[PDB]
């Protein structure tokens, strides 16, 4: 319009460069937007962010930017650009340019039955990249399809790093992680035992959850809250070995753990009887009750099953790891919006340096 250009009666200044708006969804603090790129000469996707009336929105915000902005990698969601007032007091909303991507893996897997080409190539690259979110001591925590963007010549991303945080092993995090993350059905078993004690293996557990998704269509642990899901879990891996239990440090929990009936465990074949070997064996050492023994992703590439792919020269780390100076950010939302009015002043018309 002739000042702000509005979008379901909301206003989406995204200045001149950004035109012919169209309603894309919802995130977490606003909606999404596809918009004319007048530079660029391509759509793009557009996120409009309004954390600044709560704490942990604002947290999150920075979060996610102070990582993307740093992370460059191929299978990974970058940040092109990031529209904001020209002064704090002006600057309510942010707005978070990113690449448009045709589809995602939650929405493929609505309609398509994935052949094991294009299964072991997605796994492939959500591992190659998430490789690098390792290597820079960073926890995704909410890998699934939905998180998985696609576009239109296979090439995989992941996004959403709004629920993503640092965690430098140099420090002791055991009881000061955030208690409930990721989605439920991606859930690994130690965040509902040891609840705030949790490592980076829970991505890899929330991969193996895609990988059964990418070969049947359908979750593989469906559960309807943080017990069934529990339940959901163990009737398929059955019940936990004795050197299991004693690794759950929470005496509750490894109680009630313990005061569950049998369960066998569901062969894997039975459940994928379509399925390729490897697959299923990698599958097997992705969804590994015990965070321990599980494969880690520098061993999941090097599996069989990516043999093909497989390629250590050309699949990359983060130069510079993010440390304990990225976990201070526990801060007042004044605080926050003054770091996240700093990290996009680069973005700024005209911005030097």
């Amino acid at each position: 319009a002739a000042g702000p250009e509005m979008v379901r009666g909301q206003v989406f200044d995204v200045g001149p460069r950004y035109t012919n708006l169209s309603y894309i969804g919802e995130g977490a603090y606003g909606m999404v937007c596809s918009a004319y790129d007048n530079l660029n000469k391509v759509r793009v996707a557009i996120k409009k962010i309004s954390p600044f009336e709560h704490q942990t929105y604002c947290q999150r915000t920075l979060r996610e930017i102070k990582i993307l902005l740093r992370f460059r990698h191929e299978n990974i969601i970058g940040i092109n650009d990031i529209i904001r007032a020209p002064t704090i007091e002006q600057m309510k909303d942010v707005y978070i340019v990113q690449d448009l991507m045709e589809t995602d893996l939650y929405k493929l897997l609505k309609t398509q039955h994935l052949s094991n080409d294009h299964i072991c190539y997605f796994l492939y690259q959500i591992l190659r990249g998430l490789k690098y979110i390792h290597s820079a001591n960073v926890l995704h925590r909410d890998l699934k399809p939905s998180n998985l963007l696609l576009n239109t010549t296979c090439d995989l991303k992941i996004c959403d790093f709004g629920l993503a945080r640092v965690a430098d092993p140099d420090h002791d995090h055991t009881g000061f992680l955030t208690e409930y993350v990721a989605t439920r059905w991606y859930r690994a078993p130690e965040i509902m035992l040891n609840s705030k004690g949790y490592t980076k293996s829970i991505d890899i557990w929330s991969v193996g959850c895609i990988l059964a998704e990418m070969l049947s269509n359908r979750p593989i642990f469906p559960g309807k809250h943080y017990l069934d899901q529990l339940n959901h879990i163990l009737g398929i891996l059955g019940s936990p070995s004795q050197e299991d239990l004693n690794c759950i440090i929470n005496l509750k929990a490894r109680n009630y753990l313990l005061s569950l009936p049998h369960k066998n465990k569901v062969p894997w074949n039975r459940l994928f009887p379509n399925a390729d070997s490897k697959a299923l064996d990698l599958l097997d050492k992705m969804l590994t009750f015990n965070p321990h023994k599980r494969i880690e992703v520098e061993q999941a590439l090097a599996h069989p099953y990516l043999e093909q792919y497989y390629d250590p020269s050309d699949e990359p780390i983060a130069e510079a790891p993010f440390k304990f100076d990225m976990e201070l950010d526990d801060l007042p939302k004044e605080k926050l919006k003054e770091l996240i009015f700093e990290e996009t002043a680069r973005f700024q018309p005209g911005y030097r340096s």
